[PDB]
Order: C-alpha cells, then structure tokens, then sequence
C-alpha cells in the first residue's frame, strides 16, 4: 500500500499538533512564533522628538538672528522653558521639542553668530521652515496601545527590537519540539571508529540528523546506535516515548529484512499511518503516533536507512512537522520554478526528489532572470555525496522521460535562501 | 563626502580579513566553513553490499530452487562461505555479499520452499537476474582517498554526514567573529523600564542587534548603554578593542549633534574609511578599523541610531563582513528580481532600501511564476514597524519617480529564503 507524497504529507499535517505555549525571556524568544499579541504600553516617541540636530523654532518667525534660550537633547532638558516667537532652542536628533517650538531647522541651514562662549548664544536661521518640519509628534512611529506584534508571528531581529521598544522582556511563545534520534544496525560503528572491521560502516545518519535538527533550532536527545534486536529496539523506543520528547527519529530497520523491527514495534506501540511512499528516494518511510502513558502524543518517523533517503525524508516530512509543532502558520517549504542547466532523466515508477545546486541568474537561459539548477550527479540513495551542497530538491514527475536543458521544473528549497551563493 | 553604497561595500570588503582557522568538534563545525579538505580514509561501502533484502546468487544459475547456504546481514556474517553455482545466500540491505555471489535478487522475486524451520532452508528464485544487479561494489558511493569535502565549503547537515562517514570528529574550520555591541544616548533606558520619564525611550537597537548577530551564529559581547560623554564612550571602546572581539557595533552618536562622539573617537583610535553613505535609510553609517595593542584588527561600525537605519545597515554591511571573517567565499546577500504588487515612490536624492514582504507566486502578474513584493508601508527611519516581517530590501534608484505596480526591481533577500511563507 504505497501512498503518494502529497497524501503522506496531509496525513502527517493532520496528526501534528502545535505544542502548548510557554513563557521565555527576550533572547530565548528569537526564532520562535509568538503565542500572544504585543501592544505598545506607551507611544513612540513618547515626547515630540526632533528628527535633526539643529534648532527648534516658531516656523512663522522665518529667517533671521535669534537668541538660543535652551538646549534639548534628552530627559528633562528644557523642562519649563517655552520657545516664544523671536527665540530658538538647540536640539539634537531624538531631543524633546521644547513647548512653543513647532518646527526644527537642521543645523546645516543655520549659522552661529558671535563669540562662541564669550557672549550669550545667538544663531542665524537661514531658511523659511514650515510648522511640523523635522519633528516626530508623540506616537507617530507607534501609537500607545497599538498592536506591534501578533499571535502567529515569527520573531526575528526587528521583532526583538519591537518587543524591546514595548518593554517586553518575558514573551509567550510556541516552544520548539524536543527530538530523540537513534540509528539502527548491526553493521554500524561509531563515527570515531578508525579501521573498520569486515561488514562495518560508520554511523553517518545519526550525526547528519542531529545536525539537521540543530539547524531547525530544536533540542536533540541522542539515543545512539541500536542493534537489530526486537527487545533492544523496543526498550530504547519505550525509553524515548516516556522521556518527554515530542518527535522520535529512527533510521534503518524499516526495509524488507528479517531483522527490521521498526515497523512492527511502531504498530505495537501506537498507530502507523503509512510505511510505504511513492517517491524516489524514500520509499520505506514510516510514520506513527504514540501516546506516552500518563500524558502526551509522540510522533515517530521511521526514516529510511539509506543516507540520501534519510535526509530527503527529513527535509520533506520532518521539517514541516517541526514547524507545525513550533506554531508556524506556514510550515510548507518554499517551492519555486526554475530552469535546468543540464538534461535530467526522470524515473518511470516514482516521482523523484532530484538533488540540485540552484542559483539566481540575470539570464536563466530564456532572456529573463530566474533560478537555474545543476544536478549533483548520480542520485543513488546510498550516495550521500549527491546531497553535498544541494540547496534544492527538483520535483520530477514519474514520466520516465529525459527533461532537456532549459526546461522548467518545480523545486523545493531546503537550505536558507538568504545564505544562497550568488551567480 | 557622501560615498555610494557600492563603494562603501568595496571598502569594507577590502579591509575585512578571514579569521585564523581553528579546530572544533563535529557538532561545533555545523554552519562553519571548512578550512581543510576532507578525504575518505576507506571506501563506502568498504565491502560489496547488498542494495536489497533478498538473496545473493550466481546470476548465470537463473530461475530455480536452491539451498540457502548462509545468511549475511552485517559484520562477519558468511565469512569463509563461498556461494558456488547451485546455491544462494540470504542477504539484508547493507549486508556483505558472500564470496562467489555476483548478483542479488530482491525478496519480492523469490519464494521460500519447504517447512519453514523443520527442513534445511530452500528458496525459489523467480527471475533471471544479471551480474552486478543490486550490489554496491566496494567504493561505489565514495572511493578510498576521494576528497569528500573541500576547503571553503560551508558545513550543513549532509556535510556533517560526510564527516561522520569519513570518521572525522575534529574539524579545521574558520571560526565566527566575536561581536561587541553597545547603544549610545542620554535618552535611553533599559528595555526593562516601565513608565518612561520625560525625554526617555527604551533602548531597542541593542537587543535588536544582539538578536541579529545571534541569527548570524556569532558570540555577542553586550556592552550595554553608554551615555553621550566622550571620556565614557572612549573607555568603553578601549575596553571593547582590548577584549579580543573582532567587530564592534555601536548605534547612535554618529549624526550632527554636539554630543555625538563615535566618529571623532573612531578617528582618534583607528582609521575611519567613511562616515557618510548615499543611501536611504542609513546616511550616517561610519566604518573604521582599529588595531588592538599587542595584536589584532578590530572592525568598527558606527551604525545610525534610527532603528530602521540601524538594522538596514546591519543587513547590508555587517552581515557580509561577518561572513567574510567566517571564511565564506560568497558573502554577498542573495539578490533577485521581482515585480511590485503596489506603486512605490522612489527618493529623489538617495537610492532607497525599501522594506518589503516578498513571496513566490505561480503568476507574478506577468503570466509567469516569480517573486512579488508588498511594501511594509511608511518607510520613515524612526519607524521600526517598517522592518516588521520584512524579508527583503527593494533597491530603488534615486530617480524620484513613482514605480508602478507590476514594474520590476532588484531586491536583497535579508531573511532565510527557506523560511519564506508560501503564497
Ligand atoms: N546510521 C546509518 N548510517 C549510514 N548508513 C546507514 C545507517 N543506517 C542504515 N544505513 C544503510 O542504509 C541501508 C538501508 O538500511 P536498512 O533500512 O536498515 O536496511 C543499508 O545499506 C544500511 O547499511
Ligand atoms: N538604542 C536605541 N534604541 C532606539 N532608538 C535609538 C537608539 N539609539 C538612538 N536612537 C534614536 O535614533 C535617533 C538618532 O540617534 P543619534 O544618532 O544618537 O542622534 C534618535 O531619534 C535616537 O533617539
Ligand atoms: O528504498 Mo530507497 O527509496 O533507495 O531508501
Ligand atoms: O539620517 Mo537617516 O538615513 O534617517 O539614519
Ligand atoms: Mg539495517
Ligand atoms: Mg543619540
């Protein structure tokens, strides 16, 4: 019972539930989705503020020479002083406008007159300004009680700046899921192994997945290598489910071998929604939901053992699940359209997620700017070098035809689009 | 002496030098740029490995019933057993191929014959296979001594997987720069302040920059609020320069006020390359290089105080500097072309970095897929709400003309393109 990827994703989305919100500190809120609206407790600026370094004037006075009656840069500077017609006040950018002044003339349109500090301060205003010029009225950037951030908004640097503006240092957010990761196989040895014994390989999926989960900003619970023994894998899965994690990722032990126990163990512990997906690479992907005994849900992905299939299934299915649990309203990956830089043979049986290195060009080959893709070469699921530098997965339909250079395909972007190397 | 942004970026790039490489552990290498090539010490697979769960056969035998002479899943399974013509061996995916077998027939093309474990094991091979089918020969994924990663390559999840495959757990990389951050101003109060006194605002730039630097994966040295006092700012800058940081970010104290000491202090401590940039927002941006006394270079950015200008200058100038110091060969931000969803008035004096929310659409308005942009509204440099959710900066030339909806502009992508919300 092999299901299409679109259905497998819908099933995963339907089962995945946003985590309960928590309260975190300002810097812990970075990267998280807001679980409450944020309202400004005071206006910005809270006082009428100068846009410029210069002089606060009565605009109707016009060009002329005037005494400087106060200097206003911050705090109580100029408190109680009224700028009346025929006077001016020195101001710096962000300085409070003294009462009575209704415009600011930038310092470049003024000239200091008389002996610097050996006579009372006088300045020549060189222009005719207009009422309100270069003054930020109270609340013109942010009004008191305005909503500056809303529930469901992801917190980036400017949102941290808005929380700080509003004096919020404890924030209600959706947390990231905690993810347990294990590898399976009698053939595996730790990546610290030197000379390999006959029939041994280094466990590469576990470190790869730990890294992938770290890129998604989740806490990792590293459960190590598990051997192809049903009782042993049951014990580790039972320990993982009762530990408080939200997602368990296993790799391997999910194909057709007589010692592949992931599927029967997930069927016994919880509910397996699927164990076969019509995709290349990634056919053995298994997804299950387990209820931890009181009491919460744990999502389990029995990822394929083949290194490419493992990472592709992580990118397509686990990344949107992490985002959904973390409260993202748009957990789907970015899909763009792009032109192939070389010919690519699609698979005749399953739609292929072909690894590519994509870049934006001024000419994508059709005379207009656009993304272009180069294949990473041989796409065998055992060839982790096919994932090297791959920032996208080309979605090739199961036609079996050769897609020529210059033809357009849909591509899933799997790595930070703002970290893309330019053409 | 106001210089174009293109020149200001060239000056910064010319002064910025990659940091000395360091040795880090496997998981610390994630996100860093490799400073050495990585070669596979053994092949992958190191033994001829089955692609399938099934039976290792002599392909020339063809369809028929055969005794199963061994079972090979991992390690020393089947060591010393030779599959001769007229025999087969059970194998699981990744299991070593016994000597003498030259093809694998997947279990779906076989049938077990006789009483399960109450008679010696026999299997019917249902197809005529071909020599080499479903076997991974030694080194077919990675050859012994092949270079699997090269100097200058950024380490993502698949690169961590390749390091683990190759048994590398200590990696030579370029480190991230350490960044000191301070705010300036007599008007500032901490973001924990409740009711604000007259002429006070909360310091929002510092937390915003700490967050921005944390998104760039750099260590932050938070030097707090500094008042508009030359001796005090000199002391903090001198302490920052001798602390071992690589970059200092200040904000404010760089306009035309009589208590703006950042520029004269940077001129005194080191070499100021520029202090005026032809851009909107961000005109007061100052850049300097200071030599810390023995002995290393410290880059200083006197960022503008206006919150928008501060973050825009961070995105345009500081992000590529961090990347250059961290050894990125492509530190420039991603620039794409896109269509405007609404009309935008460009500035008549300076090229504007207009904040936008961009998304990829199936129809960008011209009948072909592409990025589209919505303005974040009023672009005043004091209005941090104009940065809210902005994932790009539209590069508008200094024409002063109204760019109509549907016209195309260049846009700098400033936030993870793989975290873009879909249309
Ligand atoms: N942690 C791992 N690291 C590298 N390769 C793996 C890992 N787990 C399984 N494999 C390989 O992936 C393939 C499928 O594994 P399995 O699903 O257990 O049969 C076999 O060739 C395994 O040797
Ligand atoms: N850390 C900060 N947070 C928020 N606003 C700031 C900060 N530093 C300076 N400003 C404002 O930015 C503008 C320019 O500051 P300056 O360059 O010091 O004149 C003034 O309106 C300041 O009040
Ligand atoms: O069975 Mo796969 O789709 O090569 O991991
Ligand atoms: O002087 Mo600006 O360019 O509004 O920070
Ligand atoms: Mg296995
Ligand atoms: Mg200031």
């Amino acid at each position: 019972e092999m299901i299409p990827t679109e259905e497998a994703l819908r099933i995963v989305f339907g089962v995945s539930k946003r985590l309960p919100p928590v309260i975190v500190s300002l810097y812990e809120a970075l990267g998280k989705v807001l679980a409450e609206d944020i309202r400004a407790p005071d206006p910005l600026p809270p006082y009428p503020a100068s846009v410029k370094d210069g002089y606060a004037v009565v605009a109707s006075d016009g060009p002329g020479e005037y005494p400087v009656i106060t200097e206003s840069r911050a705090g109580n500077d100029g408190l109680g002083v009224t700028v009346t017609p025929g006077t001016v006040a020195y101001v710096t950018t962000g300085g409070p406008i003294p009462d009575g002044a209704d415009a600011v003339v930038q310092v470049e349109d003024t000239k200091v007159i008389g002996d610097v500090s050996t006579e009372s301060k006088r300045v020549k205003i060189l222009i005719q300004t207009k009422k309100g010029t270069d003054i930020r009225r109270v609340g013109c950037d942010i009004e008191k009680d305005a909503t500056v951030l809303t529930t469901g908004e992801r917190i980036g640097a400017s949102e941290i700046g808005l929380l700080a503006t509003a004096g919020v240092t404890m924030v209600k957010v959706y947390p990231m899921p905690i993810v347990a990761i294990l590898s399976t196989g009698d053939e595996l040895v730790e990546p610290t192994a030197g000379t390999l014994g006959r029939g041994q390989i280094r466990d590469s999926n576990r470190a790869m997945l730990v890294a992938a989960v770290m890129q998604q900003q989740c806490k990792v619970v590293d459960l190590g290598i598990v051997r192809d023994d049903r009782k042993e894998l049951e014990k580790v899965l039972d320990e993982a489910v009762s530990s408080g994690v939200d997602i368990i990722l296993t790799s391997g032990g999910v194909s057709m071998g007589d010692r592949d126990f992931v599927k029967p163990l997930l069927e016994e512990k919880g509910k397996v929604y699927f164990s076969k997906v019509l995709m290349k690479p990634g056919k053995p992907l298994t997804f299950a939901e387990i209820r931890a005994k009181p009491g919460k849900t744990v999502l389990a992905f029995g990822l394929p053992g083949n290194p490419v299939s493992c990472l592709v299934c992580f990118n397509i299915f686990v990344v949107p699940t992490i985002r959904q649990l973390a409260g993202w309203t748009s957990p789907h990956p970015l899909r763009v359209r792009l032109r192939l830089q070389e010919p690519i043979k699609s698979d005749p049986i399953a739609p292929e997620f072909h690894r590519a290195i994509i870049k934006w060009k001024d000419n994508d080959g059709s005379g207009t700017p656009g993304f272009v893709a180069e294949s990473t070469g041989h796409q065998m699921s055992s060839r982790l070098l096919s994932m090297r530098s791959a920032n996208a997965l080309l979605e090739l339909p199961a036609t079996g035809n050769v897609l020529s250079a210059g033809s357009s395909v849909s591509a899933i972007i799997v790595s930070d689009i703002s970290a893309f190397s330019i053409d």
